[PDB]
């Protein structure tokens, strides 16, 4: 009957290059969340990204990918969050995590970035406040920690990538319960989700 996520944000690198790396997990759950909902989203400079509006259980969920460098992202977050006057803690940021394997995803409120340049400039451009939500989709984590970068930016082979497909996709159908059945079992259903 009641919850706190008002605006849903999938972090990602622009353009075509970068739509299928791991660095745009965060957009892919936002892109298909709005296009089973049938909304098609717009580009707004002013809020640095794509933005927009969706009912799900006539419930209003604003939703934004942003068009910025991922360590801008908060750029965007903040404009739109502070222009329709939501709080940090109404807030989910849907973002690639390292520290969780393919298949696997997980809510949580607050925490630190992980490196993760997108949320620490979202900490920051929200005041330092981390205590926004989060929807952490596993992406593995490469050999070394110098490899990183280029993992994070690099395209996941097609066996990786259909774990990561379907963990997407029950993030979603865990983003719909949300609206309907609250955080609580919402998060329930997520967190037995491993893709086979």
């Amino acid at each position: 009957v009641s919850q706190p996520i008002k605006l849903l944000v999938g972090l990602a690198n622009p353009g075509p290059e970068y739509a299928k790396t791991r660095n745009n997990a965060g957009a892919w759950v936002v892109e298909e969340l709005a296009r089973i909902h049938n909304v098609t989203l717009k580009n707004e400079p002013k809020f640095f990204g794509l933005t927009g509006r969706l009912l799900i259980n006539s419930q209003e969920l604003r939703v934004l990918i942003p068009t910025t460098f991922m360590n801008l992202s908060g750029k965007a977050i903040a404009a739109l969050a502070n222009f329709y006057q939501i709080k940090p803690e109404e807030i989910m940021v849907a973002h690639d995590e390292l520290d969780l394997p393919p298949g696997v995803a997980k809510f949580k409120q607050g925490g630190g970035h992980g490196g993760h340049n997108g949320l620490k400039d979202t900490i920051s451009k929200l005041g330092n406040n981390k205590e926004f939500y989060r929807l952490r989709l596993g992406i593995g984590h490469p050999g070394h920690k110098d490899k990183v970068a280029g993992y994070v930016l690099g395209k996941a082979p097609a066996k990786e990538q259909e774990c990561l497909d379907a963990a997407v996709d029950e993030s979603v159908r865990c983003l719909e319960i949300l609206m309907k059945d609250g955080l609580t079992k919402a998060q329930n259903r997520l967190h037995t989700f491993k893709a086979e």
